[PDB]
């Protein structure tokens, strides 16, 4: 069932509204968004990519 990567080939956003709720980049970082996150993605050129959501 396990199912766990992500959809951010159009990121980065210029902004958002911080939702909170967390993940763990491959970047050993936590993000309080998808909005952080992707933007670290993205920035990453594909290599940092989702080691999970949830927080660490």
């Amino acid at each position: 069932l396990a199912a766990v990567s992500v959809d951010c080939s159009e990121y980065p956003k210029p902004a958002c509204t911080l939702e909170y709720r967390p993940l763990c980049g491959s970047d050993n970082k936590t993000y309080g968004n998808k909005c952080n996150f992707c933007n670290a993605v993205v920035e990453s050129n594909g290599t940092l990519t989702l080691s999970h959501f949830g927080k660490c």
